[PDB]
C-alpha cells in the first residue's frame, strides 16, 4: 500500500507511534516518506546481504526473520514479510522496539540525514488529526 501523507499520519496516530519514545508524529512521517516513499512494500538490498524492508526500512541483521541473512537475529520475532502489510501495525510495534534500544530514531539513517533537527511538525500540518 502507498499512503499519502495525512493518510499515513492518522495510521500512525492510530497504532501509537504519536510521540512514541519522545518522538512526535511528524518525525515519524517524515522518516517514513524518505525511507519508503510511504510504501509498505518497498524493499532495499544491501551489499551485505541485509535487506530493508517495509515504510520504515526495517533491517534484517536484527530485526526480522528473512532466512536470507544467514546467522542473523530476529528481535521483533516477525517474519520480514509482515513489514510489508498494508496494515501499518507489525511495522510500528517493531519500530517501537527499535526506537527503544539506546539510538532513538538514529537508527534511521534517512531520518538522521533528513529529518532530525527539522521542523518535523509540517509533515504533519493540513492533516484531518
Ligand atoms: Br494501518
Ligand atoms: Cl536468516
Ligand atoms: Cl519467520
Ligand atoms: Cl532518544
Ligand atoms: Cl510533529
Ligand atoms: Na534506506
Ligand atoms: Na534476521
Ligand atoms: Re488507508
Ligand atoms: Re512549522
Amino acid at each position: 500500500k502507498v499512503f499519502g501523507r495525512c493518510e499515513l499520519a492518522a495510521a500512525m496516530k492510530r497504532h501509537g507511534l504519536d510521540n512514541y519514545r519522545g518522538y512526535s508524529l511528524g518525525n515519524w512521517v517524515c522518516a517514513a516518506k524518505f525511507e519508503s516513499n510511504f510504501n509498505t512494500q518497498a524493499t532495499n538490498r544491501n551489499t551485505d546481504g541485509s535487506t530493508d524492508y517495509g515504510i520504515l526500512q526495517i533491517n534484517s541483521r536484527w530485526w526480522c526473520n528473512d532466512g536470507r541473512t544467514p546467522g542473523s537475529r530476529n528481535l521483533c520475532n516477525i517474519p520480514c514479510s509482515a513489514l510489508l502489510s498494508s496494515d501499518i501495525t507489525a511495522s510500528v510495534n517493531c519500530a517501537k522496539k527499535i526506537v527503544s534500544d539506546g539510538n532513538g530514531m538514529n537508527a534511521w539513517v534517512a531520518w538522521r540525514n533528513r529529518c532530525k533537527g527539522t521542523d518535523v511538525q509540517a509533515w504533519i500540518r493540513g492533516c484531518r488529526l
